[PDB]
């Protein structure tokens, strides 16, 4: 839908993952992030950024589905360099 | 050689890249970083971390050799998530 | 839809790419392949195979959209090792 | 050393892997292949081809070192699309 609202969803749920205790909290937070990226996926270049982000989130869901909470949390932190790469280029 | 001294080399040269103006400054700083990672490349796991870092630095040298200073600087910032992944795991 | 019919679509269109002359022939053939893989994307493991294939086809569409017919043809041949990896494992 | 002799080493040892029974046969064959690629690593482009091949062989050694003979054999077959990509371009 809206771009600013997609960024809010991504930024807010990333903290929910950082503060999560179990796999169900992580698995749900990533599902909202995946939906916000695919929704933003709509010069590009810019659009391929969101394609990369969808992939990384997707691989983190496997970890959460297997019960690997610690590694799912580790994988979510590596997303930040995709986030920053866009900002550093298109801002 | 020593591990603490390899980390100093990596951390100091990363800033030299951030503050660089031309390609020759970036190209030289990455060459010292590549040498410090390969030197540290000597459970692992831990050692594969340095293998990933060598690859990313290697691809950044192509950008600097082609005169792409801005993108070489962008590529150097993406290294940080490799740096942090080790620290978050083995510390 | 059906699995055997998805494999036919993939195998037939891959030859259409190999025999293609212009970008419009390649771009259209990849679009049918992408649809057949995403359709087959429905233990896994097995299912992640189709996720990898979707990504590789996706990157080949950029080449075809930029007019790079030769490289789009090169990228389509690298798909075959994904194809064979599944067969060698699950057959 | 010589290019034609490096290709012989790669092609011959690849079959030794395909016909291997235990991990020690696979682990040794990959070690000769890794040496032949790094030796050939000496426009490029062409040279980056050998850089990619070194990486893939390197990851296959982990599998062989962990006793995963079947997957090490699978990983060795995926090398062929790197082999063919060079030939299709520079021949
Ligand atoms: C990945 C995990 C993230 C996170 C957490 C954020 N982004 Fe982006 N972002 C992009 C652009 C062009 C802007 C500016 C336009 C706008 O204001 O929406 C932003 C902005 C943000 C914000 C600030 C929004 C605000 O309230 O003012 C935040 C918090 C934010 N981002 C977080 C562009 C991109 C990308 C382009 C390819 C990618 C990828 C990301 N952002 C990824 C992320
Ligand atoms: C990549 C670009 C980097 C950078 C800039 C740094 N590291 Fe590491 N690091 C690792 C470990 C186990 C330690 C603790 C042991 C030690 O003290 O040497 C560190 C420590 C550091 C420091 C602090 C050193 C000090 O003076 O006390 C700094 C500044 C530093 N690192 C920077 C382990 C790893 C890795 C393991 C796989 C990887 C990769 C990195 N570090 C990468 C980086
Ligand atoms: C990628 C480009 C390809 C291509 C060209 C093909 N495949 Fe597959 N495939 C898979 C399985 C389990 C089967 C057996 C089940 C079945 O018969 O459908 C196949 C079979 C085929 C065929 C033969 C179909 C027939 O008519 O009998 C062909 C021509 C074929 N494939 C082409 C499984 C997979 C995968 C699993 C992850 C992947 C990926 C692919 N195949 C990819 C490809
Ligand atoms: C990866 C696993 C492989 C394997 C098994 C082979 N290659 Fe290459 N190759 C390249 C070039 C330019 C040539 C022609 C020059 C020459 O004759 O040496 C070749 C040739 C071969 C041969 C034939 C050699 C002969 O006896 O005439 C064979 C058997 C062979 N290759 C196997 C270039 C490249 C690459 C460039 C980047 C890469 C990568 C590979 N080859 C990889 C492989
Ligand atoms: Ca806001
Ligand atoms: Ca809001
Ligand atoms: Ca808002
Ligand atoms: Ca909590
Ligand atoms: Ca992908
Ligand atoms: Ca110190
Ligand atoms: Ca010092
Ligand atoms: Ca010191
Ligand atoms: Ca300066
Ligand atoms: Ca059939
Ligand atoms: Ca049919
Ligand atoms: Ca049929
Ligand atoms: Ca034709
Ligand atoms: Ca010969
Ligand atoms: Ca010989
Ligand atoms: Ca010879
Ligand atoms: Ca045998
Ligand atoms: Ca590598
Ligand atoms: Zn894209
Ligand atoms: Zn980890
Ligand atoms: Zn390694
Ligand atoms: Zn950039
Ligand atoms: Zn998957
Ligand atoms: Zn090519
Ligand atoms: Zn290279
Ligand atoms: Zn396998």
């Amino acid at each position: 839908a809206d771009l600013e609202d997609n960024m809010e969803t991504l930024n807010d749920n990333l903290k929910v993952i950082e503060k999560a205790d179990n796999a169900a909290q992580v698995k749900d937070a990533l599902t909202k992030m995946a939906a916000a990226a695919a929704d933003a996926w709509s010069m590009h270049d810019f659009r391929h950024g969101f394609w990369i982000l969808i992939g990384q989130i997707h691989d983190a869901l496997h970890l959460a589905n297997e019960g690997k909470v610690k590694e799912a949390q580790h994988a979510a932190e590596q997303l930040k360099c995709t986030c920053n790469h866009c900002h550093q280029a298109y801002r």
